[PDB]
């Protein structure tokens, strides 16, 4: 009891939707050609990081009043240090094949993003705003802008750089932010005021890596895709775009996207929109959330790490350690290493040099 | 009886059938017809009508908005610019019940531009503030907020406010729709951030303030919205306009928005800048937008069963009944029997 | 106001600050425009004989 297919008018075809719902639907098993698409959001962390606090939640997505100390050295408080936002999405664990030494792994291909709440900025009638002139309206949110987001299978690697090492950031033992001297274990030097390879860290926590200290490391971030921009000025305007037709492709020059190591998706962002010119003349920054629409798929990859050697590390018996003289690092005690493979015709110099600069 | 060889070849352009006003929509067309609609949307800046002679002088403007200076804030409706919206009632179409398919409208492309850009060079408004002594008036400049949207269902909004302390006017019939109007409870500091619970659909015209509501990117799968902003005290207003520009509405899969309910929904809002008065006060200003939507007929498949579909209609046509109970609590039914087929007496 | 429309008849007699190209009716003509509104906002302009439209 079915109609003739030649009679039916042609109709286009589209990707078949199987499931739509909350995060619970990630535990659904799927075929190999399936495609998963996650929509989430991240509120900004501008020092005031929670509305549930009874006392000081009135300035959520804001910052306590910013102003220089006037006397060396600077001693800023946690609230005046905007920090990156970050979150992890626990993806479902996929299949693996031992006999081929291969395994599926989640790959991100495209993300759709836009800043939410842009239209809120036209509020020129906040009661404590600073009027541009007598009997006029206030000065809308404008000035400094720092926009940045990143997606990858690893936590975002990042580099440290400070405008002035003289600053004494709040101590970490209070559970607060993480500055450079927390990582290095020693006070910063003028080196840290420029680039310092010693100063590196991975984006572990939310609201604890101040933006004015840490910047994304372009070297190590190879399994992640980060985009950013800046705009610094007294009252420079806030220019922003938003639409749902813009899609950004995350694929690389090899045609592969970020690989979700550990069956986890790592997302991070931060958006500063400008100051809030209070009537008293004080200032305070403001931030807005971001909407993320990650498009994921399944890719087959070879297992790079030997299984047995891994578990061997976990046992003290099969991986004995010793607190001996240094054989790695700056003070290593290995004078030379030579690696031979195969055979060739006899060279005329056992002290082979490879650099023309070395002949002198 | 003409001679084909004698006559020169002429190009082939799409054939026009009918041209006119809204009454055109009632005509019947074929499967491959294409329809264009040209319309406009006046802005809504708190002053939302010219017909009332009491205060219509400040049409497309606000009432001299400025900060109070003392907590809390009690802004008035006429300082709350809101989105514009309208619905076009499209006609009914054909279907093929045998193949369980049918056709509904889709938007494929919209041509648009702002109207009245040229009127901004009026730097001689009699109460416009001079830039300096014996100078000329300060032109319309400052804050801008432009957006427009085309979709088959009304635009889905997201609520976010610069200050939850700001208490908005009570939602009197014909008033502004704010956060606490939706939730039924006073706002919390979360609303200064993102709150998934504070969502709403763009119901009415000129009642959804812009400084509160923003287009929800998740829920809006069936409409296309574009937007921009610049926030400056006196930053200039740059605007372009032409009729050669056209924006495609097709998605990744090559399908536009589908007009659910045989009607397309559109929304727009264009803040153009401040108006500086000699007294020093400041007020915003807007301009209309011209929309030229190109529509076609697309075949689609019915995903829902008919029996569940028809009862829904009956659910709406006949009113709910609050009668004596017949549910398991205190049922007033005492016995139920069911017979199926013949048999022998026990 | 759709009542207020008019064709561009004469020179020097149609104030810019009053009239704008009706988007709906100009279907047999191509028009391009811009604007820049400020007190002392600089004037940026470009010119060449290589570009065409
Ligand atoms: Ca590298
Ligand atoms: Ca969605
Ligand atoms: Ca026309």
């Amino acid at each position: 009891c079915i109609p003739k297919p030649g009679c039916c008018p042609n109709v286009a075809s589209v990707p078949k939707l199987l499931v739509k719902g909350g995060v619970e639907v990630l535990s659904v098993v799927t075929g190999e050609d399936s495609i998963t698409q996650i929509e989430l959001y991240l509120n900004p962390r501008m020092g005031v990081n929670s509305p549930d606090l009874p006392t000081t939640s009135n300035w959520y997505t804001y910052t306590y009043d910013l102003q220089p100390k006037g006397s060396s050295p600077d001693q800023p408080i946690k609230e005046n240090l905007p920090a990156y936002s970050v979150a992890r999405v626990s993806l479902p664990m996929l299949n693996e094949d031992i006999t081929c030494d291969t395994l599926q792994m989640w790959e991100a291909i495209s993300v759709k993003t836009e800043v939410v709440g842009i239209s809120s900025l036209i509020n020129v009638h906040y009661w404590d705003m600073k009027r541009v002139h007598d009997y006029g309206a206030g000065i809308p949110v404008s000035g400094v802008n720092y926009h940045m987001f990143a997606i990858g299978g690893e936590p975002l690697d990042l580099q440290g750089l400070v405008l002035d090492y003289q600053t004494q950031y709040p101590k970490t033992t209070n559970g607060g932010p993480i500055t450079i001297e927390t990582v290095l274990g020693r006070k910063m030097t003028p080196k840290n005021q420029g680039l310092d390879p010693q100063a590196k860290a991975k984006l572990d926590k939310d609201g604890n890596y101040p933006i004015e200290v840490w910047c994304p490391d372009p070297s190590k971030n190879e399994n992640s895709r980060y985009y950013g921009s800046i705009q610094t000025g007294s009252q420079t305007p806030t220019v922003l775009q938003f639409s749902n037709t813009l899609t950004t492709v995350l694929l690389d020059e090899n045609g592969v996207g970020p690989l979700c190591k550990g069956d986890g998706l790592f997302i991070s962002c931060a958006d500063i929109v400008g100051f809030l010119f209070k009537t008293s003349g004080k200032m305070a920054l403001h931030g807005l959330p971001r909407y993320f629409n990650v498009t994921l798929r399944k890719r087959w990859v070879k297992n790079p790490y030997p299984v047995v050697n891994l578990i061997n590390s976990l046992f003290s018996n099969l991986m004995p350690k010793v607190s001996g003289q240094p054989m790695e690092g700056k003070d290593n005690q290995v004078e030379e290493v030579r690696i031979y493979e195969g055979s060739e015709q006899l060279p005329g110099d056992p002290d082979i040099v490879r650099f023309l600069d070395k002949f002198g």
